C-alpha cells in the first residue's frame, strides 16, 4: 500500500526574497525511497516562484505548463542520462537538474562533456543530509526550509540539518 505523507512547510528564501507557507501531500511506494521524495521538495523550495507542480517515467519531476501547453520549466530529480535531458531541453524552455545520490560526482565525471552540450543547469544535493531529514520524518511532519547562499537549512522535528547545493553546470 502507498504510504501517505503530509508536509506543512514554512519557507524562507533569503536569496530571492520570497517567503511563503506551502502545504504538500505526497504518496510514497516501497519501490521509491524517501530520499528522492525529499530531493523533489527541496527543488520545489528552490524554485517556488516558478509555480511548479509535482508529477505522477519520461514525465519530469516538477514542471509548469503554460496556457499554450508549452513546458516553461522542467525540473528533473536524480542522475538522468544526457539523451533524456537532450529531449527535455527541446520541449522545455528551462531545464534544471538536481541530483541527490552519492554516485553523482562519479556520474558527473562521465557525463560532463555531454551535459556541456546542453543549455541546462546541473546542481547537486548532499545525500547524507537528505538521509538525515528522512530519519526524523513523521507520517505528518512540520518542516521549515531556509534557503541562503549555496545551502539549504531544514528544521525537522527540532532537528536542524544543512543541505549544501553544489553547482555542477550553470545556465
Amino acid at each position: 500500500k502507498p504510504t501517505i505523507y503530509k508536509f506543512r512547510i514554512a519557507l524562507s528564501d533569503m536569496n530571492n526574497d520570497y517567503y511563503d507557507s506551502k502545504n504538500l501531500t505526497i504518496a510514497l511506494h516501497p519501490s521509491e525511497k524517501p530520499q528522492r521524495m525529499l530531493a523533489r521538495i527541496l527543488a520545489f523550495c528552490l524554485n517556488a516562484q516558478k509555480d511548479l507542480e509535482f508529477t505522477k517515467t519520461e514525465e519530469p519531476d516538477l514542471w509548469h505548463v503554460a496556457d499554450d501547453q508549452s513546458i516553461t520549466h522542467w525540473i528533473e530529480i536524480g542522475e538522468p542520462e544526457p539523451d533524456r535531458i537532450k529531449k527535455a531541453s527541446r520541449l522545455a524552455k528551462q531545464v534544471k537538474v538536481y541530483t541527490y545520490n552519492t554516485k553523482a560526482p562519479v556520474w558527473w565525471e562521465k557525463m560532463s562533456g555531454k551535459f556541456s552540450m546542453l543549455p541546462v543547469s546541473v546542481e547537486s544535493f548532499d545525500y547524507d543530509a537528505i538521509d538525515m531529514i528522512c530519519q526524523h520524518l513523521d507520517r505528518g511532519t512540520n518542516l521549515s526550509v531556509m534557503i541562503t547562499g549555496t545551502s539549504i537549512f531544514v528544521d525537522v522535528n527540532d532537528q536542524h540539518v544543512e543541505v549544501t547545493v553544489k553547482e555542477l553546470q550553470s545556465h
